[PDB]
């Protein structure tokens, strides 16, 4: 009977050991190590490890790969005496942090060195974490494929089929002035809306097929993105934006159940541009302020 | 017909800027700042400033406001001369970073004392950033305000929801599952007795000193059950590279209680053909019986 364990590392790692937990994964033993003992108080496994105890004192590592690295030094006898027997050693991870990404190769060249058969299995972050995350992405998985005996790579960009939001904001609002459409606004009329106002609301809906200016307005009125509710908001933009079929009158009654949730008297502007990419497809912006 | 400038700041706001350069935006000025000389040098921008080439001496701020702030003020000159003329200014940068956090607001009062009307158009952390830069980034997206006429955040975490289509709690769980499969798919067949199990000195060959393991799943269903989850096991997303030419494989086939044994044949026989060649192939089953009508296909390809 082969001995296997599963060591999930840092937050990405101990959730998905919970999820293993949870599934009823047979023959198999589960242990976590983390730097930040928050995450570990509330894991199902048995088998905890709180990285770098002594300098980190469970209170976490941040960013900075070098600080999980260090902390899974220090612990390195503790990590031994967790593995030690085993004949086979997951060593799961989330690539980007500062846990997983630095401690998880220490853990697997003990385990390895042990004599276990090392398999490292680890996603990558998503491009929208940033350069710096996917940076540290990328220098941790070479450092971890030196030492784990096969290592899978799960993309959580791929992951996905089975990108950049502050150029959507500023867009927003500058092609209604920049780009001659449908309907153009004028820069005064942006000043008035956005001149010493403090916090704007921004939100995003998009209608696939014939209503889709009803479904693209509504879905943009409760976008999770807007930060409060709009509703009694003193100004607003809009931009319906669509492919060269779009149409005026489509355009207001977008407008109009925005008119309608804002409600009260809202000076309300608005104005369109078309995309090269969408047919039927029509996504309507909201920025409001007061 | 306004001048419009867009200034981003930090490794969000450079990538920012770069993205609205490919996406052709249309009638802004563009512009990236940042400590980092490296990150700037790569940018497609005509506009450039390395922040605080003395202070920081072209290295990044290393997660600390403070350098951010104090880079920004001693380039106050270069800042000014870029944005000169604006009559609107946004400042984007992402918050919780070194750079960012603390150049932004300085940016903002520049840009706003100069006459833009001057818009932040900033993201916050995702929570699994942690306590510090999700707290840094309170403090900077506080300072920002009082600079700019007004503010739009957009919150990673929200962000998230909106792209992913689920709520922030089962934003990972998609992730979390494949890890859970990507390691079941080799211990069930192992420690799991079913029909068809490996010995352990057979996974070890398969696996050991291999370098990038690929591993792909697909699930069918139906009278083609077999030729539809093979299949998309090895096209699947998941896989870094094509499993053609692998020098060895493991299969994993799951399926419930109506699985046949011709079923089961006919995903490996699939899986050997698409790889090719003299691949060794190890393979074993197991039972989930919560399937109906389905089977579930998992590769790990070695050797290339
Ligand atoms: N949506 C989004 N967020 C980003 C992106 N890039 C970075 N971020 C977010 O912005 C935060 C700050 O990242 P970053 O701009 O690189 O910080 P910095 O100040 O330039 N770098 P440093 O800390 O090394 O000086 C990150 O913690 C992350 O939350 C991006 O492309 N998209
Ligand atoms: N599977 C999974 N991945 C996660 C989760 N949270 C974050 N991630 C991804 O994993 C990477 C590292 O996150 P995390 O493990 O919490 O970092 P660390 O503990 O500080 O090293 C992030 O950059 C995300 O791409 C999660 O709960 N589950």
């Amino acid at each position: 009977v082969a001995s296997i364990k599963v060591i999930g590392i840092g937050g990405a790692g101990n959730n998905a050991v919970n999820r293993m937990i949870e599934a009823g994964v047979q023959g198999v033993e589960f242990i976590v190590a983390n730097t930040d003992a928050q995450i570990i108080s509330v894991s199902k496994s048995k088998n905890k490890i709180v990285l770098g105890k002594e300098t980190s004192k469970g209170l976490g590592a941040g960013a900075n790969p070098d600080v999980g690295r260090q902390a899974a030094i220090e612990s390195a006898e503790e990590i031994k005496d967790a593995l030690k027997g085993a004949d086979m050693v997951f060593v799961a991870a989330g690539m980007g942090g500062g846990t997983g990404t630095g401690a998880a190769p220490i853990i697997a060249k003990l385990a390895r060195e042990q004599g276990a058969l090392t398999v490292g299995i680890i996603t990558t972050p998503f491009s929208f974490e940033g350069r710096a995350r996917n940076s540290y992405a990328i220098q941790g998985t070479e450092e971890l494929r030196k030492h784990v005996d096969s290592l899978i790579i799960i993309s959580n960009d791929r992951l996905l089929e089975v990108d950049n939001i502050l150029r959507q904001g500023v867009q927003t609002i500058t092609d209604l002035i920049a780009v001659p459409s449908l309907i153009n606004l004028d820069f005064a009329d942006i000043k008035t809306v956005m001149k010493n106002k403090g916090n704007a609301l921004f939100g995003i809906g998009i209608g696939s097929g014939k209503d889709k200016a009803i479904e693209a307005a509504n879905k943009a009125i409760i976008s999770p993105l807007l930060e409060a509710s709009i509703r009694g908001a003193r100004d607003a933009i809009i931009n319906v934006t669509g492919g060269n079929t779009l149409t005026l009158n489509d355009a207001n009654d977008a407008v109009d159940i925005v008119k309608q949730a804002i409600g009260g008297e809202v000076n309300i502007i608005f104005g369109t541009a078309v995309n090269e990419h969408l047919d039927d497809e029509m996504i309507v912006t909201v920025i409001a302020t007061g």
